């Protein structure tokens, strides 16, 4: 990177498009439906350009930003600045590996990714009848099982808040048992409650799915050490393996410290906020720990294909959460996902092509322009 | 605060810092997260003389390294120019300070705050409520005689003037099986209400055990019983306590919620403005009480209720007291009875629901200044001289 490269112009964009299936309730909230959006932003550098995720970017700060080198966006340890990373990481990650001719995963280290199903969500508070409603959970998990997923991440919660308390934990057994048998005895099947639960509820339900191959269970209540502890040392006793799942939203400040100290298996920071440089930076820790990484990705598409890249750095690194979206204007045609495994294509940059003109209309049409 | 009268001469002379011990009135079991709490107690204590007078007051993360750096400094220098202690001292040092402050003009601490522009005089008598009903019941495996102790421990509070109570509900959570553990809340609840009668507000208290649905089977059960407040039914979330202020609506049910305690939502403040959450309860030592008037001014600008946590810290109750003089809507003073070796509070008195702070200089409490110094030298430390 020359002391000559430096920050020309700065181009943002929303673009649209949907999920294969729309997306029911969760634990704690209502439908989260069928349309996606990306927020996108395209970073020209040295008259070639960058494109990627951008976030907490406005008008008035990347006009700031315009006339800056690239070099002063780095550490003198060779990590983008936090200031820079939740607006621009992605583009000029992408804009590196198209200059250099490399994808991102080479720049950070054929790759192929562990991915599993999350789109499993609360599709069947239509149906009172208990089979019906893992009838249809099953051949939501089908849909996705022909498309190359393997693995699968199921919803539970529902008597936290949108059935009754006890029927809707006995509906959540049912559900899991039912897509365990979709799944065989070689998918990996985990279980989040988006905090629905509480403890003893939590036993309950692991107790009832002690035949079920469960991987892991995901924010069974708010992260608490105790608590933790608690259901740790209880599946231990009982010989249950299922790893604990914590960390997206906005998560308790202690909650790496009570992971090196064994109460949480699985941290999922989300992977665009923090994001990519936080991420590396954090799975170098929990490896050091033997902890694992799973960076959470729901509602932007584009997190999808630079968690895969994310893992070449990450030797702990567990699962791709997937969720198929079809962006407008966003090519991913290089990705395939095939026998629980998400192939990412050794193309420059992540090895997403973007419609230039159609980006350039977005920008013009409900955007913005600063350089 | 009024700081035109502090000379420019007045300087931090010598720190000193000590651990005071004593105990809990009667143990404190189980609650709805984690095990029994005890009876022991303890309270660190800073003792600050300042132009050869002291004050005494709580303190925490002070080193004597940290100190050292502020032996010397003018008191003048302590406070930003709005005449609010600074943010760097806060912890360390402001209940020394304030205490100081009011020992040196011969004011209690909340005469200093009040912003009051009328005359003073007036005694100050806050609301107060009883906070030491914790799972006291656990060894009990019959409802009836959990419910009867949980009644009798009630009764020791009213006995000593306490009329309001704070009830540990979420056996289920952990301690127990859920479903035992929640209908052994609902009657404990109702247990207690009897025995308060209809004067008496009830408050119930969680500590994150419950789910939505949970916290709704018990309210709707306990509709009849005077419930003033819901405090932390589950961890802090805009979307369920928006759905649960809904139903409360459409039952016509009046009960607050109340939040805010240890690692809180960062958003939890912009929740309570939305209408989602009515009375905040971040703590009265940390982040404490100069904090705690900026934010209770805010608070109050939005309607919304103060209710300082105090638990594990004897000291924080009087603090706690002293600081409504300058919250207007403050809600209660957190009690717990207890006695700490050397910090006499004898000054206070509870009657009929309402903890009556002394119009004695500081905040009115008269430390023990020979086991003070001897426990300083002991197992404490000293800056200066
Ligand atoms: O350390 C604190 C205790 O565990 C807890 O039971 C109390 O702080 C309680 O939540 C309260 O409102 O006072
Ligand atoms: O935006 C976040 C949704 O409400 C959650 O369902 C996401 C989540 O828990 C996951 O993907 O693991
Ligand atoms: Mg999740
Ligand atoms: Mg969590
Ligand atoms: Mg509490
Ligand atoms: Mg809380």
């Amino acid at each position: 990177i020359q002391s000559d490269w430096k920050v020309e112009k700065i181009e943002f964009a929303k673009l649209t498009g949907e999920r294969a299936r729309s997306a029911g309730a969760n634990g704690r909230i209502g439908v989260h439906g069928k349309s996606c959006t990306v927020d996108i932003a395209r970073i020209t550098i040295d008259g070639q350009t960058g494109y990627g995720s951008s976030i907490h970017m406005t008008p008035e700060w990347a006009e700031d930003v315009i006339g800056r080198r690239l070099l002063d966006l780095f550490d003198d340890r060779g990590r983008l600045r936090e200031a820079y990373r939740l607006q621009l990481e992605y583009p000029v990650l992408d804009w590196l590996g198209q200059r250099q001719g490399k994808p991102v995963y080479d720049l950070v280290s054929s790759l192929v990714v562990p991915c599993y199903d999350t789109s499993l969500y609360f599709d069947d508070l239509h149906l009172a009848d208990e089979r019906a409603a893992v009838a249809l959970m099953q051949e939501e998990a089908m849909q996705g099982y022909a498309k190359g997923q393997r693995h699968f991440k199921i919803k539970v919660g529902r008597g936290g808040r949108h059935m009754p308390l006890w029927e809707g934990t006995k509906r959540d057994i049912a559900i899991v048992r039912g897509i365990s048998e979709v799944a065989g005895p070689a998918g990996k099947i985990m279980i989040d409650a988006n905090n629905a639960y509480n403890l003893n509820l939590t036993k309950e339900v692991l107790a009832a799915l002690s035949d079920v191959n469960l991987y892991w269970l995901e924010e069974a209540f708010h992260e608490d050490e105790a608590l933790y502890e608690d259901l740790k040392e209880w599946l231990g006793q009982r010989g249950q393996n299922v790893l604990i799942a914590d960390g997206e939203g906005l998560a308790s400040p202690h909650l790496i410290e009570w992971a090196t100290r064994g109460r949480v298996d699985v941290l999922q920071y989300d992977i665009i906020w923090p994001g990519f440089t936080h991420w590396m930076e954090l799975g170098e820790k929990l490896d050091a720990h033997g902890l694992r990484s799973a960076p959470h990705c729901y509602g932007n598409a584009y997190g999808i294909y630079a968690s895969g890249h994310l893992s070449a750095a990450v030797r702990n690194f567990e699962f791709v959460e997937y969720d198929d979206i079809t962006i407008e204007g966003m090519d991913v045609s290089g990705y395939r996902i095939e026998n629980g495994e998400i192939h990412v294509p050794a193309t420059p940059g992540f090895g997403i092509v973007f419609d230039d003109e159609l980006v350039t209309y977005l920008i013009n049409r409900s955007g913005w322009s600063e350089g």
